[PDB]
RNA sequence: GGAUUGAAACGCCAUGCUCAGGCUGGCGAGUGGGCGCCACUCUCCAA
């Protein structure tokens, strides 16, 4: 894996003088090795329900979104 | 259309099992034993 993220550029100066930008993965300490332990077979069932946000418009109704959700889930 | 301690993340670049060594030297299938004992082509048919 990699050691660090990328920095923000300045579009103006970048083009006004052609300059390459990149991150060099293979260089020195940039390379980092990480181990992991993980599950191998899973299955679950989830129970939940909706609730109205404060910014919601007056026309919004939870049941409508719930029906949309059921449609989408059935259709995959 | 904000936010699954999440969003991105190569095990990678390459190296001869090599050089060589006798299954050899040699040993008798060899000694010896009867196919023998004995038995009618014989009775009669002109040229």
């Amino acid at each position: 894996e990699v050691s660090s993220k990328i920095p923000k550029p300045n579009p103006a100066t970048a083009m006004r003088d052609r300059k390459p930008l990149y991150f060099l993965v293979d260089d020195g300490s940039n390379r980092q090795q990480r181990a992991a332990t993980l599950l191998r077979n899973v299955d679950y069932v989830i129970e939940a329900h909706f609730e109205l946000t404060d910014k919601a418009g007056a026309e919004d109704n939870a049941g409508k979104h719930l029906d949309i959700f059921r449609r989408r889930a059935r259709a995959g």
